[PDB]
């Protein structure tokens, strides 16, 4: 019983049966079916061979359409007759068309309204999409409705970002320049969104609340509830999604001001024209939403299974993905819960043979995720003095795959070396790299930037339910999976994302037929889980930590020192955080010697207690400003897009756009206030590695 | 070497010897003789055997006096002729007349002014007395200069309150009903104060911040400060102290309306009358303070002495007291510091025969406390990750005594069962109970108002240096000193607190000739240091604190039932939280079961670290409302008085006066979400006592 016959006894066919059977009806949050999904993987989980598998519930808010009163945009002339009408649900793909309860696509917690006005297109939404509409274009948003194309952010931010312009509303809309990869067919003939495909997701700016209505709580049945005019995250105006069909007959017709770039162009056949309004001919129709969501309390359900440890029962690795779906599931998450149920099978066989881990893993199957990540963090609020003093690792476990080309990887610095050497023991699953190691194929195809001979290690974002365990607990975190070619592609993400066309079809025909590509995340997830449960000392390498934080410093202080005159008038200097970091360097040194030199359980035991606490020194009880359930200093989301992660995020945020603010001598104070936090965090996490007395 | 050696070693000769070397000349912090004394004591600790003894040193706000531009107060009248003017100085005791550097009597942090006016007398300045004055009297401060007698509460809490009734000025005395007992002679004759005796002490609320300037982080060297006008707990109106005499003349003159009642008034030959103003004849005169004394960032220094533990260096038991006075310091602090120096000496005796001690254990000497417990803080501040995880207990060492009646304790109730199993093994030093146990004489002259032959034991309050580690971060903490008979002795603390007259004398002629109650208090807080850095299991019973825990919830229960229409119309249930108690008390019953019962030192481990961090689970990192830095559920200072302990704070400040909330909706809806964050707690500590997998 090692290593090697836990990852032996997964199997591609397993994970295949599972996809399969957790594809068949959706799975959407709050609903039966994802109950009744519940209670079957905790039968399994049980039957697996797992010590204790309970549910554990929470009464969240959650957004659905209405019934009987669809939402639509559309296009109405002077009279107040509707012309054109978008789309009231997304063509079912072969053999579904007699499915029930797919859910029309729409943006949960939509407020409702039915707002009529004339259109702004405003690209991407990003932050500096409407620096450039305002600032350099002189057009002014303010109740106006806006058209916005997915991609490059979160759409939460879009949304964040139009509301603060003034619309009154957001349309959202796949372009196929995001969405169609070149030569490649449409859904059911190929991996492409057709032009009735549309993308569901949720538009809140939780910033790690969790549930709207309970932040710092979990939803338990005694809570109190915030009122929703109080609520963390919900948007203020209407918004819904649309296809491309819809959307080039919205877009057919702007006028006002030409894009001011190709940038701002994607590829129908329109101008892109950024409005505001139509051209002369239709000048006098608008666009008119009608917007019917209501947001509701409703019971959601974790699957929490636990293995309990031989030696360190009180230490936890856990291993979590989500369950619910938008609608099937196909990619998002079952390719991900079906590698987690094969994982959690292989070492339930080893544990039947007598087997157990040294330290405790605990495995999750979350819901709600699709509503904001709602069941990991309702979980993590209320265990939150278990996993603070017992958590020594999370991996996620969302989508296995969104392509076939090579692996990706999101962690902790802390888990680089464990990737390196893990990687190196598994088998390449590429065509041209047979009896080659998985890692020799990832370096090869994704090289790292900084490292002749590494693999690209990027850093956490959020969007997933990592988020509470690693930006607000501070347990080092990590998740894998399969990608394209982010060269030879210039879409981002996978095209059905999110759709009604995610099914196991286009899993088994498009994207991994012989399950091999499952087999390896699932290898690489589940021998993550098998080394930290397991290895005697923690497999982290704190000097992989300072070698990021130097990194990181030289960054935010180039972005400084495009300020010279400002950091001369303020006196603002770095030099804190680089002798913080020199130091971090020092004793994590110190540390990995002592860590190879030191029979004794205590000192072990003592060491590791370092390793675990390490990740959480990182952590300020303060929270970033205005952001308390970021208390991560090295890492947060990004305040302009919530996907991507942000190196010294207080520091960061201090500096964005700092030459716009109006009072300088306050803004670099705040500048030079976020930089002694950060030098004096560096310095505790470093001193939480020196000797101990 | 075993406890009893330890405690063989302590001797009362030493302690006097110490005490004399601690109190021939003032040791204010942020002077020279301060950090002199900071430097001998650190010299000392290193003789004395501990592996390591270092200053670390903070730069904080502390306030003085302007040598040249004195403090006073005058009446003047109506040509501006100042016609009385308070004392300069308290008359130095004999043979002190020449010493230099004494510090005269000032409110630390008030600010400068001139402020002249009316008088307005209003008892202790409690919020029940500003209740009276404005809802029962009528009587309007706004504009008036307040006069208040010193007791019942923390003066900064009397300050408050009189900026919030409107005051532009607050004159604090001493009245002989307070700090005169009858029968008892003045200094240098008796333990009484003098009329020219006067009480210094600051006047800040920080509620737990620590430097004014940083709150969160500790006042190193490259910290970012808050300017003044940001700064935490500063007052708004100028403040002065003075004694009786000076008093009397002040008060002598006051008309308007007669006292309420007789408990408004003091012993002096004076009406007591509220005002505003003085009596017909008086009524042009004025009243007019003179405040100069200036704020000032001034470097602080903390020794910190280390006694490596060896088997658990990495878990830290501290016995910390200040060391900074207002003058002599001859019962505050220096009475606690002489301890603290023969504990130190004993235990480094043990150790330079080859002994050392299970745990770690940390000895302090803290700067500052008497300008916020600022030394304390802001080494718990920088520190804060180390003490989070590794701290297993904080015994504090101010005062050693107030009196020479009996043991006074305040702690957590984690260490209830160690005080009275320590306690029944140490000799009573009273007269007529020689041959008994302290224990027996304890329990026979203070009895627990709840249990048959079981003494009083207190929660802790504040105004103490183990604030930040128990209200902050969750550390258990206790405190123990000789005290006065609290029940034929109406005046409270001892007559002679921070004025000149707390001297070496003061307590050799007049407190402790033998130093008998010196070395029993050295006795109780050493063993309690001895038994928790090594006993194997930690000496915590958790079964203690859900007693207590029945006790607070009765309590709170009691006082939301007077208003019981209320409880109807908003639904308010305590059903949570007597649930939460109930199942901490049933959780806790089977860890003492297994604690019992369980060769294996993981397991052992495992269970001292669920011990350690039973207390660490009461702190909600939201902290309470409005004071970010007070985060324990269970224990805050009294928002009324931050000397007293106050229990399920959080739900007592929703319900208090709520009777007079404008929105009862509101009022109660926020009492419902107290009692919803009181029962999570308390859940959520006993799940960490369950079984960890
Ligand atoms: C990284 O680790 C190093 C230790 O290897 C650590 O060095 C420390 O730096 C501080 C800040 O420089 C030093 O602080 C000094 O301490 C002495 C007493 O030991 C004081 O006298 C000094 O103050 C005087 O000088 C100042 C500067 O001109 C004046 O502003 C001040 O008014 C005084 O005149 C000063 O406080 C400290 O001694 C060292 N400690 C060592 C070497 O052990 C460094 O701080 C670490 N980096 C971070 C970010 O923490
Ligand atoms: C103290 O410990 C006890 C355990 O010994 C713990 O008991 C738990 O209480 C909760 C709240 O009552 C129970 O929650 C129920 O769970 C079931 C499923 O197991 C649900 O079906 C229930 O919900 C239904 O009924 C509700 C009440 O009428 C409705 O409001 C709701 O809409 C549903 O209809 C309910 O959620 C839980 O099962 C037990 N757990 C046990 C017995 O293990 C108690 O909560 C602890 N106290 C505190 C303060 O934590
Ligand atoms: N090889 C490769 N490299 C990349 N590098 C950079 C980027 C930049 N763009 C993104 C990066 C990350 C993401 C991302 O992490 N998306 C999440 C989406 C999961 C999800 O649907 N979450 C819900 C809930 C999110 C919430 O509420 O927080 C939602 O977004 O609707 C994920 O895949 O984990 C999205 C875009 N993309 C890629 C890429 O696609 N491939
Ligand atoms: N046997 C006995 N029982 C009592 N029970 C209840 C009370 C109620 N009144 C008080 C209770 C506690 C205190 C108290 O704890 N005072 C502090 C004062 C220490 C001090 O001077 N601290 C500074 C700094 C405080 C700060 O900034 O927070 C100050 O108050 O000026 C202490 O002795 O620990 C004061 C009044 N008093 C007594 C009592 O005197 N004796
Ligand atoms: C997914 O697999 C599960 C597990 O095999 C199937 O649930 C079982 O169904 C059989 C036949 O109806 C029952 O006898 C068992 O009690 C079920 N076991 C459970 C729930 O643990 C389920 O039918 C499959 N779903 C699909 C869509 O194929
Ligand atoms: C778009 O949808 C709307 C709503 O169903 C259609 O307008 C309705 O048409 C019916 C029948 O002509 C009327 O009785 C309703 O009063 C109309 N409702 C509204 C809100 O106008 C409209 O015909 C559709 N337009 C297109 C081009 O299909
Ligand atoms: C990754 O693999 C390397 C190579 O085996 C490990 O580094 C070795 O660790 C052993 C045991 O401490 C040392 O004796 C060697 O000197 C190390 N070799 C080096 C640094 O080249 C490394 O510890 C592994 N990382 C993890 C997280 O397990
Ligand atoms: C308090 O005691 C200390 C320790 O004995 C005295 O400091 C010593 O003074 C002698 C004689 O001046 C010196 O030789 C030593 O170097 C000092 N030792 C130290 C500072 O550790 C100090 O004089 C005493 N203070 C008073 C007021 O009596
Ligand atoms: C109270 O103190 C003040 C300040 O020292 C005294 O008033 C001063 O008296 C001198 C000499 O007569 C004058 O030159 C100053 O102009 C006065 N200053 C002020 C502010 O009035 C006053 O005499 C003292 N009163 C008593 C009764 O001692
Ligand atoms: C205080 O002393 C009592 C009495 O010795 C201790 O309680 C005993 O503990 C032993 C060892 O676990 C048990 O065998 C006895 O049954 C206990 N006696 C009782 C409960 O009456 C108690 O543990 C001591 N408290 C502390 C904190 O050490
Ligand atoms: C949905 O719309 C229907 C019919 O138009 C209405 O009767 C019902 O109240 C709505 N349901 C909601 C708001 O949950
Ligand atoms: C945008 O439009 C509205 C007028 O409808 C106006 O109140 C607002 O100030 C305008 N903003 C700018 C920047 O022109
Ligand atoms: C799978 O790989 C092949 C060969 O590189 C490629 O042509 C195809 O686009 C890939 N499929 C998906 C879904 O990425
Ligand atoms: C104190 O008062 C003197 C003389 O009245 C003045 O010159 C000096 O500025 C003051 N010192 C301070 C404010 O620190
Ligand atoms: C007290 O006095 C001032 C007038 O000097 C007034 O503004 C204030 O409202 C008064 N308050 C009450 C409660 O009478
Ligand atoms: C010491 O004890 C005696 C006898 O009870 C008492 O008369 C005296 O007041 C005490 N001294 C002090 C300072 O409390
Ligand atoms: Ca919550
Ligand atoms: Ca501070
Ligand atoms: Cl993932
Ligand atoms: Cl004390
Ligand atoms: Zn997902
Ligand atoms: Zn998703
Ligand atoms: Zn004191
Ligand atoms: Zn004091």
């Amino acid at each position: 019983h090692n290593m090697k016959a836990f990852l032996d006894e997964l199997k591609a066919e397993n994970i295949k049966k599972f996809l399969y059977n957790f594809t068949q009806i959706p799975h959407l949050a709050g609903t039966e079916q994802n109950f009744q999904l519940a209670k079957q993987i905790q039968s399994q989980w049980k039957e697996f061979g797992l010590d204790s598998v309970e549910l554990a519930h929470y009464d969240v808010l959650l957004s659905y359409p209405n019934k009987t009163h669809p939402n639509y945009i559309s296009i109405i002339n002077e009279d107040g007759n509707e012309i054109f009408n978008t789309s009231l649900f997304e063509p079912p793909p072969p053999g579904y068309e007699n499915v029930s309860d797919i859910v029309p696509p729409f943006s949960a917690f939509s407020p409702q309204g039915m707002p009529e006005g004339d259109l702004v297109y405003v690209n991407y939404a990003r932050t500096e999409d409407f620096f450039k509409l305002e600032r350099d274009m002189k057009i002014n948003c303010s109740g106006k409705i806006v058209i916005a194309r997915y991609g490059k952010v979160f759409r939460g931010n879009k949304v964040k970002n139009a509301q603060l312009a003034g619309a009154k509303g957001v349309i959202l809309y796949s372009d196929p320049a995001d969405y169609f990869a070149p030569g490649v067919k449409s859904y059911p003939d190929g991996w492409n969104l057709p032009g009735g495909g549309v993308q569901r997701g949720n538009i809140l700016n939780l910033n790690g609340a969790g549930d709207p209505l309970t932040p710092g709580y979990p939803a338990n049945e005694y809570a109190y509830r915030r009122g929703i005019a109080e609520a963390v995250g919900l948007p203020s105006i209407p918004v819904h999604p649309i296809g491309y069909y819809d959307a080039q007959k919205l877009l057919e017709k702007m006028g006002g001001s030409a894009p001011p770039d190709s940038s701002w162009r994607g590829s129908l056949k329109v101008p892109y024209n950024v409005g505001p309004g139509f051209t002369g001919n239709f000048s006098t129709q608008k666009v008119k939403m009608h917007i019917h969501s209501t947001n509701e309390v409703t019971r959601i359900y974790n699957v929490i299974g636990t293995l309990r440890g031989a030696v360190e029962p009180d230490r936890y690795v856990i291993l979590g993905g989500h369950r619910d779906s938008w609608v099937f599931g196909g990619i998002d998450p079952q390719s991900g819960a079906a590698v987690v149920h094969e994982i959690v099978r292989s070492f339930g066989t080893l544990k039947k043979e007598g087997w157990r881990p040294r330290r405790t893993i605990l495995f999750a199957s979350w819901d709600a995720a699709e509503f904001g990540l709602l069941g990991s963090t309702e979980w993590a609020e209320e265990n939150s003095r278990l996993l603070q003093e017992r958590g020594v690792a999370y991996i996620n476990a969302d989508s296995s795959i969104e392509g076939n080309y090579t692996l990706r990887v999101d962690c902790t610095p802390l888990m680089y070396s464990l990737v390196h050497n893990l990687t190196k023991e598994l088998k390449s699953p590429d065509e041209g790299f047979e009896g080659k190691s998985l890692y020799e194929s990832w370096t090869k195809k994704s090289p790292s930037p900084e490292f002749s001979g590494m693999p690209r290690i990027s850093k956490l974002g959020s969007g997933n339910d990592f988020e509470v365990f690693f930006q607000r607990l501070g347990i080092a975190s990590g998740r894998a999976r399969y990608t394209k070619n982010w060269e030879t592609n210039k879409f981002s993400g996978y095209p059905l994302y999110h759709s009604v066309y995610e099914t196991y079809e286009l899993v088994e025909k498009f994207y991994d037929p012989m399950f091999k590509y499952h087999l390896t995340v699932a290898q690489v997830r589940g021998g993550m889980v098998f080394e930290l449960a397991n290895s005697i000392v923690l497999p982290f390498d704190c000097r992989d930590y300072a070698v990021v934080l130097r990194k990181y410093a030289d960054k935010i202080y180039s972005i400084s020192m495009k300020h010279p005159q400002e950091m001369k008038t303020y006196s603002v200097s770095f030099d804190s955080l680089f002798s913080a970091v020199k130091n971090f360097t020092e004793i994590a040194s110190k540390f990995s010697e002592r860590l190879q030199d030191f029979s004794n359980p205590i000192v072990l035991r003592m060491m590791n207690d370092q390793l675990m606490f390490l990740e959480r020194a990182f952590i300020d009880p303060l929270g970033l400003p205005d952001r308390p359930f970021y208390r991560h200093v090295i890492y947060a989301p990004s305040s302009h897009n919530k996907y991507a992660g942000e190196s010294f995020p207080g520091i960061y945020d201090a500096l964005f756009d700092i030459e716009s603010k109006v009072d300088p001598s306050k803004a670099w104070g705040e500048v030079k206030r976020q930089i002694y936090v950060a030098a004096f965090t560096v310095q505790a996490a470093a001193e939480t590695l020196s000797e101990v007395a």
